[PDB]
């Protein structure tokens, strides 16, 4: 996260860190708890992942230093990628992880609500991006989960900033005209969380951008409300 | 209907009683007129129904005692069940009956309007459940069509009351925290009718609940607005 | 267009005239620029069109007399018709033309924005129908692009006027109770353009009606917001 600050332990209790054990164990990408056997994340995270067996999901984590050989985790029973995904920039960047066991909900780990089809015209004013990603384009994975408040921008606006891409209605964009705050490498698959009517909604999945936090380059996120049918179908 | 009252003749002119003639003729479930050859009802009503030939649809009925051997009815040309239905509790509990002849609309029999996709955020405050079902869990089919006003509850609220089920965005729930008014056995397939802007909309199809009218157990209804594409496709 | 007036050059810069070169060149129908290789139009326009090779798309046109042998045009690489279209009156009257080259946007030719799924409850009050069609049922193609302001009517209202048709939620209707202003022969495939919040949206595609501009016979238009998924899918 560029231009963010350290989170308070458990203020983002749906946020997970997904690790790979190959070749030695490391953070791979963010994700969100949406059901007690279910993590919502980005399809692109699974490039060159041949098996769910090398994946570990850690919940209730603030600092990456909490994770050691003796730390408990959830195994992944199945990776489910949207059947129309090709790459982050052309959309459908969405995947589900079916956990081998179920998450016991608690103050340190609990699900985030999905937005509802009838909220397509809601104006979110309290949206945050979170993760353990780089603090600039050339950096390293951060120990402490970072947060940053970022305003939504309309698709018409986002499209003007990405003339060489098609910004579709299945994407949503967030950023400062002058940049300075954004996701970056290591944040993808994580949530864009917006509080509305005292409740937090999973509005976006962190997906792609041109560099990190650059002026006139909003972050691009998978527009979660567009996939609620798909989520329902697959989580059966 | 638990805790309801007798309806006035024709105040629910889209409400039908669907009968089976096997082994002797009896009420099977409720339904709603949505087009002049078309009844909207619940898929689960057709468990063990091998043929449309044993089905009779009665319209303009207030009292089950109006129905006798010489009473006219509409035969069913075809039963159409949603192809993803398995059982009431996992959703898609929706079916269409194509009538052999067309209904002549009149004050005693006429169609109810379907809700529109752009009403997903409407707040219905005037909703009623109707049918000839039991007045409690252990009872019998009632002679006179009963009605009851029941408030909608949000899906988040409904979900808390049904911890062992998945209450999906394709369901909608209605009930009193303290219970006392609800559908019951014999009511299913019938409408949940809500009046908005001087017009009645078919918001729900009566589907399932844990017992009838129990405290903290709202009734669960198929969320009709979610199926308008499906209704359009099939009624061609 | 019945009861309309001459347009100002370039006030409808997304409007195109689609011509056929067989047997001698003539106007065939209207269309709208929605992307720089993409025209949105009506499926029915392509009845008996065996090949894209005989199609020419002209942009930046006010008067049909601008079109001559030496006038530049865009060839069509591909005709894409909705796979569920059978005929205008049963709906799905929508088609895309993939142009052989890309349109250079300018003040005389530029794309119109598609409505968004979250605008299904917007109340459009500033809607216009445009084209080079007949000024009455028995007439000829007009030289100068005509315009007419026409109010939207609800589907319930439209349905009452077309008792022998099914007016679906994928259609939208516009007209005066007393008639007098409407599309007519030669206008189809063209836009119904509504200005909302200082922006123009492509709300309808001119599709069908009973005669032209008759009292109690609104024009019927393909309801574009219902096809945004389809447009996205096909324009890949
Ligand atoms: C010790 O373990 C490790 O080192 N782990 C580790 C794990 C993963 C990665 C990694 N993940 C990605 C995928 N992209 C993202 O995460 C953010 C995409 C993104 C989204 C928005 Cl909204 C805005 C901007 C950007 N954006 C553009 N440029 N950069 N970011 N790339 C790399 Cl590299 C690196 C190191
Ligand atoms: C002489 O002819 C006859 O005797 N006819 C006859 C025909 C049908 C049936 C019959 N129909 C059903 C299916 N369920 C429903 O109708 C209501 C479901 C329901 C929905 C909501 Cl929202 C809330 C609660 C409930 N709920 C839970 N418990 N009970 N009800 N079960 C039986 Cl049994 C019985 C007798
Ligand atoms: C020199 O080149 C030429 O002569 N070119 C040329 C090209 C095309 C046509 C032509 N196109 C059509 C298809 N229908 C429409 O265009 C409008 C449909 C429509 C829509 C609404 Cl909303 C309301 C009313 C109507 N409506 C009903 N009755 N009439 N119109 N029919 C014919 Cl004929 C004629 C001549």
């Amino acid at each position: 996260i560029v231009g963010g600050t350290a989170s308070v332990r458990g203020e983002w209790p749906w946020q997970v860190t997904l690790h790979t054990t190959s070749p030695t164990q490391r953070h791979l990408c963010g994700g969100s708890i949406i059901g007690n056997q279910w993590i919502l994340t980005a399809a692109h995270c699974f490039y060159g992942v041949e098996s769910p067996k090398i994946l570990r999901v850690y919940s209730g984590i603030l600092n990456q230093a909490e994770i050691a050989e003796d730390t408990s985790f959830f195994g992944v029973q199945e990776i489910i990628i949207h059947d129309q995904y090709k790459m982050a920039e052309s959309g459908y960047d969405i995947a589900l992880l079916k956990l081998e066991t179920t998450v016991n909900y608690a103050d340190s780990q609990r699900p985030i609500s999905l937005p509802s089809k009838g909220d397509r015209n809601v104006i979110y004013t309290d949206c945050w991006v979170t993760g353990w990603g780089y603090r600039k384009l050339r950096d390293k994975i951060q120990n402490t989960l970072q947060k940053a408040k970022i305003p939504l921008v309309t698709n018409e606006e986002c499209q003007k900033r990405y003339r060489g891409h098609k910004i579709t209605h299945k994407m949503i964009c967030a950023g400062y005209r002058e940049g300075g705050k954004d996701a970056c490498k290591g944040d993808s698959g994580g949530p864009l969380s917006c509080k509305h009517n005292e409740v937090w909604h999973l509005v976006g999945i962190t997906s792609w951008g041109e560099g990190c936090a650059q002026r006139e380059r909003p972050g691009v996120y998978t527009n979660v409300v567009e996939y609620v049918d798909w989520i329902l179908e697959k989580t059966q």
